[PDB]
């Protein structure tokens, strides 16, 4: 139908905007600490601690399949990256500290993303 096409164009445009959001958030991780899944070869107990791992490569795969229906779903995954790290790693670690900085700097980007999503519809 024409409605299904219009809905698909809306999803495509959300995907475009989320891709720009993702790039901007990933720039706030210049050490690439969150770029890839935590390796289960190198951290064999990880899944005992963290039940829903996440990382920027995994979000990008989802994004490119148009698998985010709305900004809330995308933000859920970003928050998993931060929150998983802040539980697994102690406060005094470069990993924890990177997640705090990513959260703080990402807030600004996400605040405007929400306005754009609402504004453009």
């Amino acid at each position: 139908s024409m409605e299904q096409v219009a809905m698909e164009l809306r999803l495509t445009e959300l995907t475009r905007l989320l891709r720009s959001v993702l790039d901007q958030l990933q720039d706030k991780d210049p050490a690439r600490i969150f770029a890839q899944p935590v390796s289960l070869k190198e951290v064999p107990d990880y899944l005992d601690h963290i039940k829903h791992p996440m990382d920027f490569a995994t979000m990008r795969k989802r994004l490119e399949a148009q698998g985010y229906k709305n900004l809330h779903e995308f933000e859920e995954d970003f928050d998993l990256i931060i929150d998983n790290c802040m539980k697994y790693n102690a406060r005094d670690t470069v990993f924890y500290r990177a997640a705090v900085r990513l959260r703080d700097q990402g807030g600004v980007v996400l605040r405007q993303a929400r306005r754009e999503v609402d504004s453009i519809g």
